[PDB]
């Protein structure tokens, strides 16, 4: 299956090694899937990213296929972008902008975001997910770790090793895929489920940006999961602090009931996103000028 595998992937990438072009490989940061460096290009020291994943140490290594054909299938002002895919010995390295500013989860632990920057972020992820719902993709791992903000303050949304597709044949998944605190209840029930999990997801994640973290997130994730499954629609700690607009907002989201619950298309529309603030409203967020 190793070789069965390296073989099938090898025709899914570039050929060759960016060493080619990028000097200066530099780790940063590190995940699950695995890790992730800067390094600089040759002829201008533009800077990218190059994520380097393990074929060995991976967990469900299919899943390794959405590293590379989400983010060239779907480009979009709101999606990372990729530049180039290569299997060096055997890790796969996935060659793709650098984002300045981090993810949003340095945000929302350090700083207060306002409802501008939240309509703002809330609107960008929305533009992303509609574009791949409207193919049946989803994401499954909306969360503020997965969203990417450039200097300017544009978000985009990284993080798509957990994507499923879904179509006439296969129109619900069923796999237990995401992560805890923020997977919907029909997920977490075992129950068939499609893209409606995402906004789920984008709920709990509006809740990070507010009260910081996720509901139950001091619990273990099995009992936090239980918890989910259980209550009901998760309360704002600091409900007292948001416009009736963003808990309008965000009863539309957090429906246990699937069908209830608004799709991204629908969302676009609702007026708590026109409060959306430039690129530039966000930029003060970031650990450098903060
Ligand atoms: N496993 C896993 C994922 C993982 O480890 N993600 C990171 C922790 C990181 N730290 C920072 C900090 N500041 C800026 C930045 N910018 C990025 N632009 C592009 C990036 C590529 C999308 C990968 S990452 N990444 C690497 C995000």
């Amino acid at each position: 299956s190793h070789e069965q595998f390296r073989a099938a992937l090898q025709l899914v990438v570039d050929p060759g090694d960016p060493r080619s072009y990028l000097d200066n490989f530099i780790k940063i940061g590190e995940g699950s899937t695995g890790i992730v460096c800067i390094a600089t290009v040759r002829s201008s020291g533009k800077l990218v990213a190059v994520k380097k994943m393990d074929l060995r140490k991976q967990q469900r290594r299919e899943l390794l296929f959405n590293e590379v054909v989400i983010m060239r299938d779907y480009q979009h002002e709101n999606v990372v972008e990729m530049y180039n895919s290569y299997l060096v010995g055997d890790e796969l390295w996935v060659v793709m902008e650098f984002l300045e500013g981090g993810a949003l989860t340095d945000i929302v632990t350090h700083t207060r975001m306002n409802e501008e920057q939240i309509a703002a972020v809330c609107l960008a992820v929305l533009q992303a997910l509609s574009v791949l719902h409207a193919q049946g993709v989803i994401h499954r791992d909306i969360k503020s770790d997965s969203i990417l903000l450039t200097h300017d303050g544009r978000v985009k949304l990284s993080d798509f090793g957990f994507c499923a597709q879904v179509s006439k044949e296969v129109p619900r998944r069923k796999s237990l895929v995401g992560t805890p605190y923020w997977m919907a209840p029909e997920l977490i029930s075992r129950l068939p489920y499609g893209p409606e999990v995402d906004i789920w997801s984008l709920g709990i994640m509006v809740i990070e940006m507010v009260d910081g973290e996720p509901p139950y997130f001091n619990e273990p994730p099995l009992k936090a999961m239980k918890m989910i499954r259980d209550n009901l629609p998760p309360r704002l700690k600091n409900l007292h602090k948001v416009s009736p607009s963003l808990k309008g907002f965000l009863d539309r989201l957090l429906v246990r009931d699937p069908a209830q619950r608004a799709t991204a298309a629908e969302l676009l529309k609702h007026p708590f996103l026109a409060k959306a603030g430039p690129p530039a409203s966000i930029v003060p967020l970031m650990r450098q000028n903060r």
